[PDB]
Order: C-alpha cells, then structure tokens, then sequence
C-alpha cells in the first residue's frame, strides 16, 4: 500500500501544540517536505508542494480532515508526521505509475512542470503543470513530473504499446454538423491531424441528404450537377462523409447570399455576382414565370445575373434569348 | 514607174493567134513567167503565179482586160509579152517596197508563202500566203515573199522605227461592253497581250455606273461593299475601266442565278448556295416584309439561304434571329 511506518493518530490537542510536516513514505522510505502550519481558531492548514490539508477537530479529541491536491504522488503515500514525537498518521493515499491507459486519469503536478517524451513525435500532451484526461488514442513514451527546488522526478504515465482504440474513445472526430473526420493521433476530446472520412465508393445511390455551399441539399437531387457532391449522409441520424470537393464559385458565380433566387434540383438557393464581367453559365436551374395575360406570344422568363446564362436554349430560336436581367423561353 | 520597155498594144487578132506570157519589167529588166493561155470563144485567160488576166476583145480590133491578183509585185510591173514579136503591153501596175506603215495595205503573195522577221519577238504577223491589213501599232522587222519553184524574194513591208500610234488605230482594245483594255503590240483589229486599263485614282467619286458579277450596278451604290468595285464608267457614253477585283464568291455564296432575291444597294440581285454547309455572311442587304396583320408583336422578315446570315442583328435581342430559311427583326 506504499506505506512503511505504523500509523499512529494523535489527539486534537497534540496536533495543535506540536509541529507538523508533510512526508512521503514509500518502499525506499520517508521524504521530508517544507511544511508550514496555520492555527488561529478551529482550523489547521498545512501547505505543501504536494497538497494542502485542512484539519477540523471539534470532536472529543478526534480529528478529521480534507485535502486540496497540488501534485499527485507516485508509489508513496503523503502522510503527516509530528515533529519530535513518533505520532505519524497518513492522510493522502497516492497513486501507482499508471501505464498503458487510453484516456488516462487527470494527474496533477504542482511542485513543478511535466516533461514529455513523445515517441513518434506525437505532440499530443501539452506541457505544464497538469496532465489532463485527454483521450489518448495512439501514443507512446513517458511523461514525468519535476520540481527545481527539490529534484523529485515522478513517472505519471508510460506507454509501451500504442493502444489505438477505446470503447468510449474513437480515433474519429465529429463536427457540429456530424461531419466525420479521422484523427491520426487524436480523439473527440483532442484530435491531431484530422482528415475527413471519404464516403465508400458505389454507395452513392444509398445516400439520402448532402450539404454543400451553405445550403443543405434535400434528398440529394442536384439536377445541374454531377451526383453526388459535398458532405453526404447515408441513411438518417448518422454522420456525413466527404464525397466530391467542388468550389462554390463556378466561374464568377457564388452559391448563397445572392441577388437571384434559383434552383439546384429541388432546393431553393440564392446566387450572387462574384465577378462583374465574368461570362459563364448559371450554376442553377431557372424559375419559370407565366406572362400569358390576355392566341398570342406566350413566353416564360427567369431573372438572371449579368453575363450569366442558364443552360436552357430557347427552343423556338435555338439561341440564348436574353434581354436586360431576364432570360426568356417561348412556347 | 518600174517599167523599162516601150509599150506596144497588138490588135485583138494578133493577141489570139500569138502566144502570150507574163513578164516582170523592173530596173533590172524583164523576168519570164510560165504562162498558159486559154481561148475557145471570146475569152482569153492567162494564168500566172502572180496574177490571172481575162482578155475580152469584142471591139474594132481593140482589146480590154481585168485582173485577178494572186501575188502583188514589188518595184516591177507585170506586163504581157507576145512570144516571137516585139508587141509588149503592160496590164498590172505593181506596188513599191512599202515601209514604215501602220495598218499596211493588204499585200497578196500566192506563188509561195511569206517569211516574217519580227524584231522584239512580236509574233504579230501570222504566217502564210496573205499579209492582211492588220493594224500594226508597234512592230519592227521585215516581211518577205518567197516561192520554191522560182526563187523570187519580194520585200513587202519593212519597219525600221516602231510607229506605235495611228489616228484611226489606237493601241487599245474595247470589249463588247466597252471594257477598256491596253494592247502591248495590238490594236482593235488584232491585239497582243491585252491588259485592262485601271481607272485613275481619286476619280471614284466621279464615276457613275459599275459592272460586277453579271449584274450592272446602277448609280454605283453597293452599300454592303467597299466602293468602288469591278468595271466602272466615268461619266456616260464612255468606256469602262478596271477598279477593284472582287470574287463573285464571298465565302460560299454566288451572285447571280440564285434562289434568293436581295439587294446590293439599289440594284436587285439573285443569290445561290455555292457550298451547302458554308457558314458565312450574306453578300447583300435583305428585303423587308410586313407581317403586322391584326398592339402585338410586329416583325419584318427576309428569306435567306442555308447557313447564310445577313449582317443586321436584331435590335430587340442583339442576336441573329433566324428560324428555317428566314431571318427576323422585331420593332
Ligand atoms: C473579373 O475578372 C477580370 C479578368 O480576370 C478582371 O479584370 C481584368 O483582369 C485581367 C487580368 O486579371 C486584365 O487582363 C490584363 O489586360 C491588360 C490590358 O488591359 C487594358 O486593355 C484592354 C483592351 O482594351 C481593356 O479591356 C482593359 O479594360 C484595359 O483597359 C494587359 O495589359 C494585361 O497584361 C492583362 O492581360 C483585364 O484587362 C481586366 N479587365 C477587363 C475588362 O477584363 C476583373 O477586374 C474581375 N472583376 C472583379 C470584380 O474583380
Ligand atoms: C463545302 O466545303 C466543305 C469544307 O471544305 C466541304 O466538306 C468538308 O471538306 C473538308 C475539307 O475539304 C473536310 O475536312 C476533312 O475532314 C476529315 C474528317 O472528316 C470526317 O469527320 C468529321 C468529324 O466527324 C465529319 O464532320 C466529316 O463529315 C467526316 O465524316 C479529315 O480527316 C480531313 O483531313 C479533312 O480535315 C470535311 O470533313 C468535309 N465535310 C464537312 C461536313 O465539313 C463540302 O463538301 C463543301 N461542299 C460542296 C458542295 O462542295
Ligand atoms: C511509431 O513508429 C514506429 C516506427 O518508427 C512504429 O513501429 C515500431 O517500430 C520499431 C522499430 O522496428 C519497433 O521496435 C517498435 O516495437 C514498433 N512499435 C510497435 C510494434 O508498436 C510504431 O508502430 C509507430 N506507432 C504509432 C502509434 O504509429
Ligand atoms: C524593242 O527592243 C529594243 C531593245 O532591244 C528597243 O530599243 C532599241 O534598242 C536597240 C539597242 O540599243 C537600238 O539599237 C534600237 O534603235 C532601239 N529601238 C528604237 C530606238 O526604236 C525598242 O524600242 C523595242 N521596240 C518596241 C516597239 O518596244
């Protein structure tokens, strides 16, 4: 139990008049620490690099405590010895040199700062006082504590084999839109080198909904474009996967936040002039407008951007019928 | 007078019973010719290489004649001598060695054929028996007669200096359309190397009527083409001069004998499809057609050839409005 000396608990009275210092009894033995006691009323606070213990003794000579932990110890319990008498009790339990753990427990090191030895140059464990409970999918090496004033080196976590996967800790990352990414040395809590997960080939017919250019495609119909594109969700209530990388600027036209409402399949979209003098084809299908009032000339028309022409040529004239900011198609 | 022996005329009776032969008395003297007489009734025909004389003597011993000329003689008269008596009369006068003459008189050479010596390789005087009265603008050299049986060489025409121009004989040629051409060694009768006469520069505004592609331009308006073109007449009742050489095939379109009537300025023309799949612009202005019956859509239209488009773009659509074999322009 990482203890060596028999534990004797003084009374509340002996605790007060006597001097107390924090100690570290292991297999090697007791290590003295520079402790300063504080007692005015019914409160006794011993402050140490390792921890801060508050002694509240209002009982019939009995004493109780609580501990604020500055640094977790390894393979040695943090006890309190009475100076000049054998009364030695043990307050803090301590923890082993935990090794080979994915999602390690948060181990504090206050006395000084941690030194990391990342094999494979993982650059995963951030430096400083604390070792967070960051999920560690793949990592190898040793993390050690240190303190300049007293050279105490404590091994918190050594990984020999890389345990890549944990049940509650994938090697994947999910964005806020459930966008599936793959982490080379990271998890959901902290992910190194995320690379989107590509959708499996030949399962495009299976996919239901896609997302692209700030617009959520409904039912994956995009008649003016090659199926599929963007981030696509297979089934429902599942994450999205990367399919086809297409720019949101087909020439000098931008999808979203635009002057001109049109259609990419069923989904209603807005389109705006990126380049004023860019001559390219509209990236969406047009909206029809019935102008047959009071047969006569019946045409259908759609609003269009400057120098931008929808793909449909007028049948009657075999030519792109445009005048002003409108395109027409006669019956 | 190219004669040497005193002229004595026999009676009609002496002429008949006696033998007669043709002679050539010059400065050198008399040359005998192989003559054969013919006498049945009142007709005496002496046949010679030089000439054929018919003697008709029904008078009181008087005799008269006429002469068919086979070969003109030079510097010696052709007389008839009576064989065995001194009676020698002279029938044909003869002609000198004419030289330096533009439009020389027609000189016959029957006995043989002419040999030409064209200096400057004119190739103007055609070979053979006759020397026509071809107008000779520029020529130098000698033309001589010859006869194989009897070697008589007679100089008909020697040119020393080239007399290029005669009052009734220009060095120009006029076509049936009064198309002015210029002859290097020819006249209107016979023209060598004709080269059209170009119209003087800067007198294009002055010219009235032009001719091009089987169509006579009236008043030299050709609005779809650069003024002027073809053969143009300055003033009136004057010849035409060569201005601008333009093909009658602007792409795959032919002026004249065509399906489609149109206009090159004021003149009405016909146009036909040279190349079925040639894509070029019409070479004429279109004809308008009022289709405003029972406001409404009013358009004007002109018939056009396959893949041929008139220059006028429709104003309303800024595009070449074509459907079938018709082009339209809306008001
Ligand atoms: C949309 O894209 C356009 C094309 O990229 C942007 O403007 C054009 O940009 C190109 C190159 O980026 C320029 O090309 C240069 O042209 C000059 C000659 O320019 C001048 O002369 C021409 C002919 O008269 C005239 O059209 C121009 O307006 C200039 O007056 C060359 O010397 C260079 O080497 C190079 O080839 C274009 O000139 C430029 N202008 C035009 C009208 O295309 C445009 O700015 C973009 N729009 C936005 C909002 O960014
Ligand atoms: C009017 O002019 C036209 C163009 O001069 C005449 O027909 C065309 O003539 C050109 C050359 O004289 C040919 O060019 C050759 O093309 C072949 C390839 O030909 C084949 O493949 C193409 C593409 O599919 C297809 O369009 C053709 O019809 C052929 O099936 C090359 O291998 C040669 O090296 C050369 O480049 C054209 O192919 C030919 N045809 C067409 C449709 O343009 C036409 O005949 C003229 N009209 C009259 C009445 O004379
Ligand atoms: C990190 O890199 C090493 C290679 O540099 C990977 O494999 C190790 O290779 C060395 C040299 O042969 C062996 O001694 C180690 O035992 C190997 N590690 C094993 C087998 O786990 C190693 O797999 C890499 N780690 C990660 C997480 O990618
Ligand atoms: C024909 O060609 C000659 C040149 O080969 C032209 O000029 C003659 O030149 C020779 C050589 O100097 C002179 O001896 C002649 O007297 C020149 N002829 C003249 C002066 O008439 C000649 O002009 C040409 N003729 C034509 C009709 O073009």
């Amino acid at each position: 139990r990482y203890n060596q000396v028999k534990v004797d608990r003084p009374d509340w009275h002996t605790l007060l008049q006597k001097d107390l210092k924090g100690v570290l009894s292991g297999k090697d033995g007791l290590y003295i620490l520079r402790s300063n006691k504080v007692w005015t009323g019914g409160s006794v606070i011993i402050t140490d690099e390792f921890a801060v213990t508050t002694f509240i003794g209002d009982h019939t000579g009995n004493f109780k405590f609580s501990v604020k932990v500055m640094t977790t110890p390894i393979e040695m319990d943090y006890c309190i010895k009475v100076i000049d008498t054998a009364k030695f009790f043990c307050v803090m339990v301590g923890t082993p040199t935990q090794r080979d753990l994915v999602k390690p427990p948060e181990m504090l090191c206050g006395c000084g700062a941690l030194e990391v030895q990342d094999n494979n140059s993982t650059g995963l464990i951030s430096p400083g006082n604390v070792l967070p409970s960051k999920c560690i999918n793949g990592w190898t090496g040793v993390v050690t504590c240190h303190c300049p004033y007293t050279d105490i080196k404590m091994k918190f976590l050594e990984n020999t084999t890389p345990q890549k996967y944990s049940k509650n800790c994938p090697g994947t990352y999910l964005s806020d839109q459930n966008f599936h990414h793959d982490c080379k040395y990271g998890s959901q809590e902290s992910c190194i080198d995320p690379e989107p997960t590509k959708l499996p080939p030949e399962t495009y017919e299976d996919i239901q909904e896609c997302f692209w250019c700030s617009y959520y495609i409904k039912d994956a119909n995009f008649t003016p474009h090659k199926g599929p594109l963007g981030w696509c969700r297979v089934g429902e209530n599942e994450p999205y996967y990367l399919t086809n990388r297409k720019s949101c600027v087909q020439g000098g036209v931008q999808i979203g936040s635009g002057e001109v409402t049109c259609l990419i399949g069923t989904t209603k979209i807005k389109v705006g002039n990126f380049n004023e003098t860019a001559i390219s084809f509209m990236p969406c299908n047009p909206i029809k407008e019935a102008s047959r009032g009071p047969t006569t000339c019946t045409y259908k028309y759609a609003k269009t951007l400057k120098n931008k022409i929808y793909d449909e040529k007028d049948r009657y004239w075999g030519q792109y019928m445009v005048k002003g900011e409108y395109q027409y198609w006669f019956d």
